[PDB]
C-alpha cells in the first residue's frame, strides 16, 4: 500500500534525502540516498571516517562476485567499488526482494558527508548512463523485472532534519493538491526534461531556449541547489541583483560562499523575486510553468539572528533542477510514459503573500527549438 510508503524519506538540510534499505542474507539494515541524478546502485563496503554502519559480504550468504572493479565520478564526489548482486529489500516500500547489482565502495573522495546518516547511494536513473557500462541493470530496473511493481516512482521532497515520500510503484494523492503537469523524458539517460522559458518576476530572461538546456536539463534529486548554464546563471543572478537592490550583499553571496542575515523574522522575502522555469508539455500547447519562492533558493543556513545562502550556482554540464526546485512540488517520475510529472506539493513553504504554483497550459517551444545536440 502506499500509506506504508508516506513520510519514508528522512535527511538533514544540504546532506540529501535517503531511504532505508536492507541488503544481503541475513538483511543489512542501510541508509541509502535516493539521487534521480546517476544509475549506480552503490553502498560503503569498508570502514570509513563518516560511516556508521557498512555493507559486510562476508557475513551475507546470498552475496555473488561479479570480479569487476566499478568507478563513478559526479560532478562533486567520486568513489570505488567492487561490482556483485545480492538481495534487496525496502522495509517502508514495497513488500518485495529483489536480486540487484551492488558496488562495494572500498574508496571515496569527498563523496560521504560527516554525520549525513546515510551509507549508500541509490542510482534511479536509466542504464545508459550506469557505470561501468549500460549493461549493469540499475536497481530500479531489476526491481521492475523481477516483480510486479509498477515502472513508476514519485519522490515528494519536504523542506524545512528534513522528511520526504518516495512511493514506489505509483501515485499517492494526499501528497499534493491541483493538477499534476508532465513533461516529456527527452531521453533515457538522466531523467532529461527542457526548458523552454525562463521568467523571473514576471520578467522574461529573453534568451535562446536552447541555452537554457546548453547540454541538457536534469531532475536531480542527488543535488541541493539549482544549476543553470554559464550563461543563464549570469542573467538569472543579474535579474535577482537588480530586484533586490534595497539590501546590500556581500560579493561571495551570489557564489555560494558567503551568507546574508538580518533580524529575527524582519527577513526581507518581498524583494526577491520569483522564478518560474517553464516545463515543455507532452503536447506542446499543454506547457506549463513551476514557480519557485526567494524561500527555495534561499537556503537556511546556522547568534539570534536569520542566515541564508543563495541556492544557485552555476554550471558546465548544463541545468539541474535540484531539491531547492523540489521541494516545493510533488515530482512524479513516470518512466512507463516517458514523462515526468510536477504538482503542488502538500508540503509546500508558506509565503504569506505569495504561492509556489504548477500552473498550465502555455504555448511554448518545441524539441526543435530548445534541445541540444
Ligand atoms: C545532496 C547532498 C549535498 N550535496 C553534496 C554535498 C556537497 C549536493 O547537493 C551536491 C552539490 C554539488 C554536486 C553534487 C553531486 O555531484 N551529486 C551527485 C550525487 C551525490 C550525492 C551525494 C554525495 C555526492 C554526490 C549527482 N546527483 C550529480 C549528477 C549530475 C552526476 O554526477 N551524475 C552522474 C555521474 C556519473 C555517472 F556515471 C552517472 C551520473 C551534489
Amino acid at each position: 500500500s502506499f500509506v506504508e510508503m508516506v513520510d519514508n524519506l528522512r535527511g538533514k538540510s544540504g546532506q540529501g534525502y535517503y531511504v532505508e534499505m536492507t541488503v544481503g542474507s541475513p538483511p543489512q539494515t542501510l541508509n541509502i540516498l535516493v539521487d534521480t541524478g546517476s544509475s549506480n546502485f552503490a553502498v560503503g563496503a569498508a570502514p570509513h571516517p563518516f560511516l556508521h554502519r557498512y555493507y559486510q559480504r562476508q557475513l551475507s550468504s546470498t552475496y555473488r562476485d561479479l570480479r569487476k572493479g566499478v568507478y563513478v565520478p559526479y560532478t562533486q564526489g567520486k568513489w570505488e567499488g567492487e561490482l556483485g548482486t545480492d538481495l534487496v529489500s525496502i522495509p517502508h516500500g514495497p513488500n518485495v526482494t529483489v536480486r540487484a547489482n551492488i558496488a562495494a565502495i572500498t574508496e571515496s573522495d569527498k563523496f560521504f558527508i560527516n554525520g549525513s546518516n546515510w551509507e549508500g547511494i541509490l542510482g534511479l536513473a536509466y542504464a545508459e548512463i550506469a557505470r561501468p557500462d549500460d549493461s549493469l541493470e540499475p536497481f530500479f530496473d531489476s526491481l521492475v523485472k523481477q516483480t510486479h511493481v509498477p515502472n513508476l516512482f514519485s519522490l515528494q521532497l519536504c523542506g524545512a532534519s528534513v522528511g520526504g515520500s518516495m512511493i514506489i510503484g505509483g501515485i499517492d494523492h494526499s501528497l499534493y493538491t491541483g493538477s499534476l503537469w508532465y513533461t516529456p523524458i527527452r531521453r533515457e539517460w538522466y531523467y532529461e526534461v527542457i526548458i523552454v522559458r525562463v521568467e523571473i518576476n514576471g520578467q522574461d530572461l529573453k534568451m535562446d531556449c536552447k541555452e537554457y538546456n546548453y547540454d541538457k536539463s536534469i531532475v536531480d534529486s542527488g543535488t541541493t541547489n539549482l544549476r543553470l548554464p554559464k550563461k543563464v546563471f549570469e542573467a538569472a543572478v543579474k535579474s535577482i541583483k537588480a530586484a533586490s537592490s534595497t539590501e546590500k550583499f556581500p560579493d561571495g553571496f551570489w557564489l555560494g560562499e558567503q551568507l546574508v542575515c538580518w533580524q529575527a523574522g524582519t527577513t526581507p522575502w518581498n524583494i526577491f523575486p520569483v522564478i518560474s522555469l517553464y516545463l515543455m508539455g507532452e503536447v506542446t500547447n499543454q506547457s506549463f510553468r513551476i514557480t519557485i519562492l526567494p524561500q527555495q533558493y534561499l537556503r537556511p543556513v546556522e547568534s539570534q539572528d536569520d542566515c541564508y545562502k543563495f541556492a544557485i550556482s552555476q554550471s558546465s554540464t548544463g541545468t539541474v533542477m535540484g531539491a531547492v526546485i523540489m521541494e516545493g512540488f510533488y515530482v512524479v517520475f513516470d518512466r512507463a510514459r516517458k514523462r515526468i510529472g510536477f504538482a503542488v506539493s502538500a508540503c509546500h513553504v508558506h509565503d504569506e503573500f505569495r504561492t509556489a504554483a504548477v500552473e498550465g497550459p502555455f504555448v511554448t517551444l518545441d524539441m526543435e527549438d530548445c534541445g541540444y545536440n
